[PDB]
């Protein structure tokens, strides 16, 4: 389990582009779609809402783990 | 639907770890992601890969990466 934990940490760090400890809509859209559309942004917003435990519109590491485990 | 999203993020995570896009994470790629290596570090990585290598080739493919992310039923 430790190794999957370590890789979950690394994955978050790489998605958290600006290193503030939160994945935003803009960061998540960028990872999901490497010049993308409003429709895509709204779909990302809805995804975040399914796992956003503190309702701030972002995904922190705890929320990322909860979603992964 | 939240299963679907975790699945999408597991795909994206793999892709980013698989630096050269050949569909396999190798010792060198995993070491690179784990360490911002000495021989000791390389061997530590090789041991981690062993724990989850299912086809005994010393690399982690997406299927193995996914399996590792979930419980053994
Ligand atoms: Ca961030
Ligand atoms: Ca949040
Ligand atoms: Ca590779
Ligand atoms: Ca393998």
């Amino acid at each position: 389990k430790h190794l999957s934990k370590k890789l979950i940490y690394c994955a978050f760090r790489v998605f958290d582009v600006d290193n503030d400890g939160e994945i935003t809509t803009a960061e998540l859209a960028h990872i999901l779609y490497n010049s993308i559309t409003q429709k895509d942004v709204n779909q990302v917003k809805k995804m975040i809402q399914e796992v956003d435990k503190n309702n701030d519109g972002k995904i922190d590491f705890y929320e990322f783990c909860e979603m992964m485990k």
